[PDB]
This record gives structure tokens, C-alpha cells and sequence, in this order.
């Protein structure tokens, strides 16, 4: 009885949809997560700002009978996410409206409830008819998980508690929690806050109990503090979770609870020194995250994050940038058990809208762009603020960053530094800047107040992380008051500013908040004490920021990401694994001498093009091999990522000669081979420790082989299976020079999630069965239903065949 299942839907629209006399069902049924805009095929007439896939108008509906005890109760519906502009009733009556997509939010319908046992009825109309609002994928729908919640009149509010640890030793911790409690009841009520503390293995480890008497009507604040000895510290490589469990009680009975889930750890940004955390001086290794999962768009399925945050955290990431929009509860719930720090950003504009298919401020106007810039004004603080209520308990979260990229809106701040970018300081000095910026005619709305305001805001609701930004030019936002209203400047694609940040503002802690998937990015950031990590762009691959000029269809995604949109390990990937993990690692690929960005002259390699050299490198990486089945004779550089210091390289068991890592300044191990069939081997060292990796050249394709991370899940509705299919030859060896098309066909009781392949430069059909394979390797996701059975996987590609899979649903 999970109040997710059993939602109606469609993608119509008329007046008499939330009627207390219309029946929904000959409406399609479906469970909550939901996001209808993968339902429909990629189209060449959508816009490639939001992934060439149309919004509409659509509606959702859900029954509910009213408990047979309700009776001085409240009830609350409440939804973590809603995209967008979406209207909401109850049995025949309107609740109300809500623009942003992002934001969570909740409605009290306790009086429009039906008596004890009868039917009741939510309606949604959502509106996504601006169906390029955004300049990336947004989806279409109830995304997120929603929630029923029947309370006592005398109550915790939703998001009602705010754990806070500000005193953290190895000794003890100082845990505080502010119980808010609502007494809906007519007259006064007196009662006591118990609030109970438990480990990760369930023992009891503090309590503290408080009295009250709150009036008719009123909301008190009842603050206690307890110390935890010995705390198990919340840590990425430890995230251990505690629980708090906040009692009401009247006479001695307990009549409403809320469990508070949270970590104990303490964080500091110095200036100076870097990034503390728990006293661990660490460098930061970030990647920015869309919200949209390919084939199931923008639901929230966190079995496919798992998987996803399983590898970028193989490959070293301890923190994720939630760009440039509030994150979903489940997804942060999910970094605070797998451990990864979280920056959650609020919004991707303030008072003035960007271009959503071109970048920076917005050109044209027509309908289809119109974004919550039309709202902004009335909104920002109820959301900015509803998100915090929902966030600010999770361990995860280190920052709050209240904007991206906001200074191309403001007329004035581009202009106001000498440049009309990337790997320049600015011609003009600070004062210059200042006087410059002081020239400028005033707008309506200015960067710096708005900064202040939003800033301001933040800090009512939680000064226990520190306040940031992604600032895109930050030599005129250090002058505006921007900066100044953050406790940490953050750089989007400003690592030559890191020193003029030192030089000029030392006192406040700067940082890449924005950065290129490239070792050039990392160089600068280890080099400094003083700038304490960096968040690549992006850690996965997302729909949409295409259809501009020389991204035109059928391209779905700009390929910036370290895992393609199947999740795969990409070479980007491969590179910052051999920087960011201490375990000896060899990726080993090659191109065509022709092909390769890299040429050898006396046994010394160079960048080709001078004016495109490895300190410029920008997000896409070259579309590299990890083959060995090129033609035979023919030229070759292979480019090796790795972390060992001394690599030797045999072809075929002749050694090519050791090389050093100090011998390559982009921190590329490269070689000039000729091909013959056969293999490449590399045995190297990471300070005495060894390793070997190795390519081996393949035959013909031969047989398809299929693996399953899971042979069991759940009949749940939630778990997913991933099967992934990879192409081989006689002998077994895997091959990625050649694709197939590929027909899986599975048995037994399943939910179709959908196929992908990885290839950002082609379309495909998410739901059909057949998928065609990029780097001769692809990916289908199932997902368990209601049915326990067994699954019976197979694959083909006509001659081709494939070993069979089974999976188990308990
Ligand atoms: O792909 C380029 C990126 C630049 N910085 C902001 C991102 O949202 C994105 O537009």
C-alpha cells in the first residue's frame, strides 16, 4: 500500500478533468516516479535545448479512501518535485499552483477529506507546454516520489526537525535538534519532546526530554542538546548514519514521531589551507550532475544512480554538484550512504532569463522559452527556503550555492571587466573594475542585491554550510557585493584566476565550482593549498543543450561527461581515475598517427597544433580506441592514462622501451607503434607496487555476452536489473571496433525501463528491445513489479547468439 502505485494519467487536457463527477479510468495507470516526455520518440521538430523531446499538456489523477480513524487528524499530500507550472485539486476544489520544477512543496487537506472509509481525489494538471523552458532535458510530470501523511492535530509539521552537530571531537559530539510542534488543536495543549538518538547498529546513544504548553494555533520551537560519545563520524569512506526518533507525548502516550536521519561531521573552507573534513585536509574531486537518466528521463529510479555513483566513485569522485537546480530527497539520500559531499544549487537564474538554446543573456522571446524568470519574484524565497527545510538534515550537503553562471543577466558585468576569457587575467585592475562597473546605468534589478537577499535568506535557515556560487567572472563579482555575500567564491572555468584570488581577496576561500574533464583543471588545483578541489563538467551525460550550430540532430547530448548515458566508463573517466585513485591503474588506448591530437619528432612527442595545446584542452574528449584491430602496417600513437610512475610497453612480447611519467607534461604516456595483429601489454609501477593491463587484437564477431549486476532483486515495483551486452569474439575477447543490432527478449513477469547504447551523436528508441551497440557494448534496464518469478535473458543479432541469463524476483 505504497500511495506511488496506482496513479492515472494522460497526455490530453480538458476543464472537466478535475470535476468531482469525472471518472479518470480510461486513463493509462502508472506508479510514481513518472516522466511522460520519454514515453514519446525523439523528434527533429523539438527544440535540442531540452534533448529533442516534447513537453504538453498532461494530467495525473489518484483516489484515496479516508481512514477509518481520522479523527482529530491533519493530512498532508506532499511532492519532492513537479515539472512544471502545475495546478493541483482536491475533490472537485483547487489547492493551488506552483511554478518551479525543482522545488519541493506540500498541501494540508485535511478538511476537504471525505468521512471515515469514503473515496477521495487528487487531480494534477501540469504544464509543460513551454516545452524548451531550459537549457537542458527536464522531463515532464510527477519525477519525484510523493508521500500521504496523516498526522495527530498536535504534531511535528513536515520537514519539522533540523539536526545540527557544532561542536565534533573523536571524544564527543554536541547534537542539537530543534523540534518544531504545531498544536491545530482549538484550545491549549501541554505535552513533552522525546527525542532518542541511534547507531548504525540500532543502539540506543542519547536522549533528552523537554516540556511545553503551546496555544491554540500556535508553532513552538523546542531546541534540545545532547553529547554522543565516541561518535562513529560520517565520512566518504565512512558515511556511517545515526537516527534521531522525536517523540510527542501527552500524558505518557506517544501520539506523532518523525525520524530524522543524519551524520555527525564537522567541515570548514580555509582560506589558506583548503578543505577540512572531520580534521582531514582532502582535495575535492567533484563532478556537476543533471537530473535525467536517459532512458527514464527525469524519474527518480535510485537503483540507476546507484550504479552510476558506484562507478564515478571507483574512479575516485568524493563529491557531487547538483547543477544547477534542488536535487531529489532520494538522490541525497543516496549520498549520504554511499558518501559523496553535495553542493545543491537553488536556481540557474535570478531576475533575468538566460538564453535557453544559446547560452548567457537571453536574445530572442517567444512562448516556448518563457522560464520561472516569470516568477522569480514572488517565488524564490518560498522555494529556495522549502528546499532547504527538505535538505538541510543530510549529511551530504557541504554547500549551498544560491546561483550558476548568473553575471551573463545582468547588463554591465561582462562589460565591466576588460574582455569584450578562459585563459586570461582581466586587462582592467580592480579599481579600474570598480570604476568601470560604477559607469554602468542602473537596471532595475541589480546582481549584487539579489545576491545579498538570496544570501540573506539562506542563512535563516541553516549557517552550518557555508554559502557559494558558481561565479563566471569573478574579477567583477569580487567588486559588485556578489562575492561578498558568499563565505566561498566559486570559479566556473577560472583556474587562472586561482592566483589572482590569493593575490588580491586571500581572505576568502576560492574554488573550482565549474571545470574541464582534463588534467590541466586537476594541475592547478594540487598545486594550490589554497583552492581545494574542483567539479568537472559533467560526471555523467545528460539530454539536451544541443541543436545549436554544429550540434545539430539527430545529436541528444554534447559528450562532456566522464560516463556516457548508458553509464559506461568512458576514456575522460579513465583519465581522471589514473589522478584522482592511489592503486596502481593503466587505461590503455590509441588512434591513427593521422587521427591522434599528439606526434612523435626524435623521440619526443608534442602537440600537434600549437594553438590548441594540453593546457587548453576543453570538454569533449577525442574519440579514442580501445581496440587493436586497425589495418595491418598502418601508423599508430597510443596514449596511455595512468598513475604509475614507469611504464614498460611490450607489442607481442618485443619490449618498445620504458618511459617515465616526469617525461609528460600533460600526463599522457604515448607511443609510436606500427600494427600488426596481435597485442599490447603494459607492465608499470606505482612506487615499487606493479600492475599490467593489456589490448588484444580480435576476429570477427562471434557470440554476444550478456552480465547482470544483480541475479536477485525484489518484487518491489523499484529494483532494476541492468543487463549489459557486450560483443565477442570465437575465443571470448571483447570487441569495440564494429557494432551489431542487437534483439534481447526476456520471460516472465518484468517492467520494460528501456535500451541505450552511450552514442550522444544518435537518437534511439528508448522502449523498444532492440538497440544497435556503440563500442560494441550496450545496456538494457528492467525493473521488478508486483510478480515474483524468473526472468529468462537472451540475446541475438540474427546468427549471432548469446549465453543465457537467469534472474530471480523474491
Ligand atoms: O556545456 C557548457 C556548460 C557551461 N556552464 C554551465 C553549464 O550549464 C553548461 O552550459
Amino acid at each position: 500500500s505504497d500511495f506511488n502505485n496506482g496513479w492515472k494519467f494522460t497526455l490530453s487536457d480538458s476543464v472537466c478533468y478535475s470535476f468531482v463527477n469525472y471518472n479518470p479510468s480510461s486513463w493509462k495507470t502508472v506508479n510514481l516516479p513518472h516522466d511522460w516526455s520519454v514515453d514519446l520518440p525523439f523528434e527533429s521538430t523539438a527544440e535540442g535545448c531540452t534533448g529533442f523531446l516534447k513537453g504538453g499538456i498532461g494530467w495525473y489523477s489518484k483516489t484515496f479512501d479516508t481512514p477509518d480513524n481520522f479523527v482529530d487528524k491533519k493530512c498532508y499530500i506532499v511532492f519532492d518535485g513537479v515539472y512544471n507550472n502545475s495546478e493541483y485539486w482536491i475533490n472537485g476544489r483547487k489547492l493551488g499552483f506552483h511554478p518551479y520544477g525543482y522545488s519541493p512543496f506540500f498541501y494540508d487537506i485535511s478538511d476537504y477529506l471525505n468521512p471515515k472509509g469514503q473515496e477521495n481525489r487528487i487531480s494534477v494538471r501540469i504544464d509543460h507546454s513551454r516545452y524548451a523552458d531550459s537549457r537542458w532535458y527536464t522531463g515532464s510530470g510527477i519525477y519525484r516520489e510523493t508521500q500521504l501523511i496523516f498526522t495527530d492535530k498536535l504534531h511535528i509539521p513536515v520537514w519539522g526537525t533540523f539536526v545540527t552537530t557544532p561542536v565534533v571531537s573523536s571524544e564527543r559530539a554536541t547534537v542539537n535538534i530543534e523540534v518544531r510542534v504545531k498544536n491545530d488543536y482549538s484550545g491549549p495543549r501541554a505535552g513533552e519532546v522525546r527525542t532518542s538518538y541511534f547507531d548504525s547498529k540500532n543502539k540506543k546513544v542519547g536522549e533528552k526530554l523537554t516540556s511545553f504548553l503551546i496555544e491554540a494555533g500556535k508553532e513552538m520551537k523546542i531546541n534540545q542538546s545532547v553529547e554522543i560519545s565516541n561518535p562513529s563520524l560520517w565520512d566518504v569512506d565512512s558515511p556511517s548514519m545515526y537516527l534521531a526518533k522525536s517523540e510527542i507525548l501527552v500524558d505518557g502516550n506517544v501520539v506523532d514521531t518523525k525520524e530524522t536521519p543524519f551524520g555527525i561531521r564537522s567541515i570548514k573552507f580555509d582560506a589558506k589551507k583548503g578543505f577540512f573534513l572531520n580534521g582531514k585536509n582532502m582535495k575535492i574531486k567533484g563532478v556537476c550532475l543533471h537530473h535525467d537518466a536517459s532512458m527514464i528521463g527525469a524519474a527518480l529510479v535510485e537503483d540507476v544512480w546507484r550504479r552510476r555513483l558506484q562507478t564515478l566513485k571507483d574512479g575516485g569522485c568524493n563529491a557531487i554538484r547538483l547543477s544547477h537546480n534542488p536535487g531529489a530527497d532520494a538522490f541525497l539520500e543516496l549520498c549520504d550512504e554511499m558518501g559523496f559531499l553535495v553542493q545543491e544549487e537553488f536556481f540557474d537564474e535570478w531576475d533575468y532569463p538566460k538564453d535557453k538554446r544559446l547560452n548567457m543573456d537571453e536574445q530572442s522571446i517567444d512562448y516556448i522559452t518563457r522560464g520561472y524568470c516569470e516568477y522569480f519574484q514572488e517565488w524564490a524565497e518560498r522555494d529556495l527556503k522549502n528546499v532547504m527545510l527538505r535538505s538541510r538534515n543530510h549529511p551530504c550537503i557541504f554547500q549551498w550555492s544560491i546561483g550558476n553562471e548568473i553575471e551573463w543577466t545582468y547588463k554591465g558585468c561582462k562589460e565591466s571587466t576588460g574582455f569584450f576569457y578562459f585563459w586570461n587575467q582581466p586587462p582592467y585592475s580592480t579599481q579600474r573594475i570598480r570604476e568601470e562597473w560604477a559607469k554602468q546605468p542602473k537596471q532595475t534589478y541589480d546582481i549584487g542585491r539579489t545576491a545579498k537577499k538570496l544570501a540573506a535568506w539562506t542563512r535563516e535557515m541553516d549557517t552550518t554550510r557555508p554559502v557559494t556560487a558558481n561565479c563566471i567572472l569573478p574579477s567583477i563579482s569580487y567588486e559588485t557585493g556578489y562575492i561578498d555575500a558568499l563565505d566561498v567564491a566559486g570559479f566556473s572555468y577560472r583556474r587562472v584566476m586561482y592566483d589572482y584570488a590569493h593575490k588580491n581577496y586571500p581572505d576568502k576561500p576560492a574554488m573550482g565550482t565549474e571545470n574541464l574533464g582534463q588534467w590541466h583543471e586537476w594541475k592547478a588545483v594540487i598545486e594550490r593549498d589554497y583552492i581545494p578541489g574542483m567539479f568537472i563538467w559533467t560526471g555523467v551525460d545528460y539530454l539536451g543543450e544541443v541543436g545549436t550550430k554544429g550540434r545539430e540532430w539527430p545529436q541528444r547530448a554534447i559528450g562532456c561527461g566522464l560516463l556516457d548515458l548508458a553509464g559506461f566508463e568512458k576514456p575522460s573517466f579513465h583519465m581522471m581515475k589514473s589522478l584522482w585513485t592511489d592503486a596502481p591503474f593503466i587505461a590503455i588506448y590509441s588512434q591513427t598517427a593521422n587521427k591522434s591530437s599528439y606526434v612523435e619528432k626524435d623521440g619526443k612527442f608534442t602537440d600537434k597544433d600549437p594553438k590548441k595545446p594540453w593546457t587548453q584542452r576543453l570538454w569533449v574528449w577525442e574519440d579514442v580506441n580501445s581496440h587493436w584491430n586497425y589495418t595491418k602496417g598502418e601508423k599508430v600513437v597510443v596514449e596511455i592514462y595512468s598513475n604509475c610512475d614507469e611504464i614498460e610497453l611490450f607489442q607481442n612480447g618485443k619490449s618498445l622501451g620504458k618511459r617515465f611519467l616526469k617525461d609528460f607534461e600533460d600526463h599522457i604516456y604515448k607511443w609510436s607503434v606500427d600494427f600488426k595483429d596481435g597485442n599490447i601489454v603494459a607492465k608499470g609501477k606505482k612506487n615499487g607496487k606493479k600492475t599490467t593491463s593489456a589490448i588484444y587484437t580480435t576476429k570477427e564477431t562471434n557470440s554476444i555476452k550478456l552480465s547482470v549486476d544483480k541475479v536477485a532483486v525484489d518484487a518491489n515495483n523499484t529494483d532494476v536489473i541492468h543487463v549489459t551486452a557486450q560483443l565477442i569474439d570465437r575465443n571470448g575477447r571483447n570487441i569495440s571496433w564494429e557494432e551489431k543490432e542487437i534483439t534481447f527478449n526476456i520471460g516472465g513477469n518484468y517492467r520494460l525501463l528501456g535500451v541505450e547504447n552511450g552514442d550522444h551523436l544518435n537518437v534511439l528508441n528508448y522502449k523498444s528491445n532492440t538497440v544497435k551497440t556503440y563500442k560494441g557494448r550496450a545496456l538494457l534496464v528492467l525493473q521488478a513489479t508486483d510478480k515474483a518469478g524468473i526472468l529468462n535473458i537472451n540475446a541475438n543479432s540474427g546468427s549471432i547468439s548469446s549465453n543465457d541469463l537467469k534472474v530471480e524476483v523474491k
